[PDB]
């Protein structure tokens, strides 16, 4: 109960801000996160006994691969973290709790690899899922880890706030599919400007955030630029290793994955931010507008990327 975790002062000032890096050394991510959910929820929230053994198991389930590792588990919550605090009043008790654990939980057992690549491989996980397939085995994964014997953190809720919990985390994780993320800005986009975007809607609650979780995912080009700069390297190291793997299969890669194009990269994130990212930002800030700095960052960060082309870094 009297157990506040307290961090070294640059990490407890710069935490609170959008752009904040966890940082190199992994043996702190644990209690950065236990910092967040109890400025972020309460420290009654959850049994800390309980909570340390799940984030200790799920950090367990993330795997060692370039990009979609414990580091960004725990980057994509820190995102969520700054975004609920800075809308402190419009989110439910739960939906604080809920969201910070999915987006621990949203890439529980990634292996590197798209459901593109699932789907021409025929992984088993593709006869088993058909859309949104990895995200589907991530909520598997998370429902697992939670019902192992003393993993349950949200055993203190009665039955229904439990099946709210459960609900809010599955849709939560399947958000993350990008391939859902365009219908659904698409759908918020008429809904603010043809102005019927209703908070009292769960139905629109549920695009909010749908739209919040893309955001989180997406918030490594929300960075400083050496930041974003270098977690690009990540991103690509995955991209060309799945591009090998389609060669492997007897199939050209989209240039994005072919290591043999990486000339073409600087031109494909111009691409990225224009029909991904700055949309994404653009539209979470019309809806919750105290989201502003992460759009600054990514036009930032365009700015940068257009600058690389220019001969100019
Ligand atoms: C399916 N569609 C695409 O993935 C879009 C695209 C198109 C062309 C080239 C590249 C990309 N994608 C990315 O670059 C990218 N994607 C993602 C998530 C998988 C969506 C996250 C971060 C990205 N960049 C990144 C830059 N700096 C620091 N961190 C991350
Ligand atoms: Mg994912
Ligand atoms: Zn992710």
């Amino acid at each position: 109960g009297l157990m506040q975790f307290t961090l070294p002062v640059r990490l407890c000032k710069e935490i609170e801000l959008f752009h904040f890096d966890i940082g190199p050394f992994e043996n702190m991510w644990p209690g950065i996160f236990v910092y967040m959910v109890h400025r972020s929820c309460g420290t009654s929230c959850f049994e800390l006994e309980k909570l340390c053994r799940f984030i200790m198991s799920v950090k367990k389930n993330y795997r060692r691969v370039p990009y979609h590792n414990w580091k960004h588990a725990v980057t994509v919550a820190h995102c969520m973290y700054a975004i609920l605090q800075n809308n402190h009043t419009l989110f439910t008790d739960l939906e604080r709790k809920g969201l910070l654990i999915a987006c621990l939980c949203h890439d529980l057992d990634h292996r590197g690899f798209s459901n593109s690549y699932l789907q021409k491989f025929d992984h088993p996980l593709a006869a088993l899922y058909s859309t949104s397939t990895m995200e589907q085995h991530h909520f598997s994964q998370t429902v697992s880890i939670l019902q192992l014997e003393g993993h349950n953190i949200f055993s203190t809720l009665s039955s229904s706030e439990y099946e709210q919990v459960l609900e809010i985390i599955r849709k939560a994780i399947i958000a993350t599919d990008l391939a859902l993320y365009f219908g659904n800005r698409k759908q918020l986009e008429e809904m603010y400007q043809t102005g019927s975007l209703n908070l009292n809607n769960q139905s629109h609650r549920d695009r909010v955030i749908g739209l919040m979780m893309t955001a989180c995912d997406l918030c490594s080009v929300t960075k400083l630029w050496p930041v974003t700069k270098l977690t690009a390297n990540d991103i690509y190291a995955e991209f060309w290793a799945e591009g090998d793997e389609m060669k492997k299969l007897g199939i050209q890669p989209i240039p994005m994955m072919d290591r043999d194009k990486k000339d073409e990269v600087p031109q494909g994130q111009l691409g990225f931010y224009n029909a991904v990212a700055i949309p994404c930002y653009t539209t979470l800030t019309q809806i919750l507008p105290p989201t502003e700095p992460l759009l600054k960052a990514c036009r930032d960060n365009l700015s940068q990327w257009e600058k690389v082309i220019r001969g100019e870094e």
